[PDB]
């Protein structure tokens, strides 16, 4: 019976506890604090807000079975909170995954949290005096809750898909433009080890030389880039100067030396997959405990003589509230960059 | 029951005394017009009008028995005035600690913030207006007493904890640059050839740069005159010269372990200036706490059980943070400490 007090209290007390860290890691330390963690900062915030002004009011509803006992003015009140609340928090993952193309040339991300904070309320807001005090209301709306669930709900969900496909083909573009030259200063070397006459050693170091400007697509990476340029353009030289029994030694030594960065550039390379990898799972865990509810909160309210089941609906409640809490906690133990507890 | 009105006179008269003696340190000292004491003025002034304009007429009720002979209007005037006076002393704390933590974190701009304190503290007393003289209304009370306590209360918890991670991040990045300094100066003490010195002296600039981050501007002298002297040894160094490298290290450990002292008297001057924002907001917390929750529960539990000597009980104890918060800033910190 009661089972909602326990999950409740357990719920509450760990979404106090949850996304009060996030906020209290970044305003505190420099080296974390970024665009991207002051709008996840802001996007914890507003989970911290509906832990009170809805999980606790939210609660000792269910207690008495979801049986209103004050008057519709509060009611309306906590109800549009937790629709401004919802579309506040999933328009901060539109924004934190829009923030999310680097691929772009501190910044404005005062508009992007501004506009998320006011489609969020401009969405919740217009209660129209509980629908103009509705005959017969004893203890939502139609035509509106229409509305939140989709300004709030279905656009944002394909704004995420839209977000990380764009991701995975920006990505796979990155590392193909990449590969591109990985393949070519094999090959290039490869030829000098192989070549014949002075203009075969010529051309590929050359085409060596060539690949090394477009890697220059994105702090230490510059002091290393800078030692094997001269190193290449040495070769260059000697190539040129009819010196390929010279020319395949200085290529010996610069495989010893770029195989050395090799090693240091693949754990950046980890480093933006595994990024990649948790913005996934935070995008999923939100589309997980957030789509049985709006489903449920469209269907019901547009499939009259179907069935809605009240513990689904109960279900899919208590599964979007545990999202709230779910999002502090893939930043915890799913992500570990987040040192400072 | 004598006794209650013997200890409800002492306790406006010692409201009076603390709040009237915050505002005559403040006409009598002349220092204390600092963004510390910025917002106590504010707490004063609410405090004080909390002690004429509620604390005289609550005590008439609480001896009348609570019957209120008053005509219902007076009664509102009187509950609006009590509301708003609550809110501007708990909005003006959670603002001590919004400078606080900025003060931590980072000119002016504390003037929007307490006029926008007031008027909140206004904007929860209109309500009144359109409302026994308790708290006669089911939806407003859970609003005000959500508004303002429910929020202030976590929200300064938070800025407060949030003092205490950039503290520590403060102590803990001086400290690295104090152990990284002493590696370097261990090194070069023992350094052979000039490349090794030309990298580890440009490593001992950085961090000396990245720790410059009345009495504050003595500890930057010492991080110009540091900075100045690494470059000294770095002009004698990059000449070619290893001996004068030394040469200079050598005063510029001195430097290093001499400033070491102003640093850790710093440190404990924070850790004292934060104790007393902990002493303060948990006496707050536990003066102003049961009230609320009380008055909440009452009115989310109707059919509930809630004697009338919890009602004074709470309201003696929530007016006893009032009473007690100018005593509070005198005891703590030192401008109010050593000058009595
Ligand atoms: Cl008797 C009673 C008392 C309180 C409540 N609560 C109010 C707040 N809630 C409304 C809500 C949660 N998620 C949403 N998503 C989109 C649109 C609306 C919502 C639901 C729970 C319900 C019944
Ligand atoms: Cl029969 C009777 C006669 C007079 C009173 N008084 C009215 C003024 N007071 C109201 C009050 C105290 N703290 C608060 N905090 C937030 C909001 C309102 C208040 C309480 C004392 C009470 C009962």
């Amino acid at each position: 019976g009661a089972a909602a007090l326990v999950g409740g209290v357990l719920l509450i007390g760990l979404v106090l506890a949850g996304n009060s860290l996030v906020c209290v890691s970044v305003a505190s330390e420099r080296t974390l604090q970024t665009p991207t963690n002051y709008f996840i900062v802001s996007l914890a915030a507003a989970d911290l807000l509906l832990a009170v002004l809805v999980l606790p009011l939210f609660v000792y509803s269910e207690v008495q079975g979801g049986v209103w006992l004050l008057s519709p003015r509060l009611c309306d009140t906590l109800m549009a909170m937790d629709v401004m609340l919802c579309t506040a928090s999933i328009w901060n993952l539109c924004a934190i995954s829009v923030d999310r193309f680097v691929a772009v040339t501190g910044q404005c991300q005062l508009l992007l949290i501004a506009a998320t904070w006011l489609l969020s309320a401009a969405v919740a807001s217009p209660v129209v005096c509980g629908l103009n005090d509705v005959p017969g209301r004893d203890p939502e709306n139609r035509d509106y809750v229409v509305y939140s669930s989709v300004c709030s709900f279905f656009l944002p969900c394909i704004l995420m898909l839209l977000l990380y496909w764009a991701t995975f083909r920006g990505l796979r573009r990155w590392e193909a433009d990449l590969e591109d030259n990985w393949e070519t200063l094999n090959d290039n070397l490869k030829v000098i080890e192989k070549a014949d006459n002075a203009a075969q050693v010529k051309d590929a170091l050359t085409k060596m030389r060539a690949a090394a400007l477009d890697a220059q697509k994105a702090k230490d990476f510059r002091h290393g880039f800078d030692i094997l340029v001269g190193q290449i353009d040495d070769a260059l030289k000697l190539a040129n100067e009819g010196k390929v029994k010279e020319a395949q030694a200085a290529a010996e030594q610069l495989k010893t030396t770029r195989n050395a960065y090799i090693q240091k550039y693949l754990k950046i390379t980890g480093r933006e997959r595994k990024a990649m990898r948790v913005l996934a799972v935070v995008v999923g865990a939100f589309l997980v405990c957030w789509t049985p509810f709006f489903v449920v909160h469209i269907t019901r309210a547009l499939c009259p003589a179907c069935f809605v089941s009240p513990r689904l609906v109960s279900a899919v409640t208590w599964l979007g509230y545990v999202n709230s809490a779910l999002n502090p906690i893939i930043y915890t133990i799913f992500n570990a960059e987040f040192r400072s507890v």
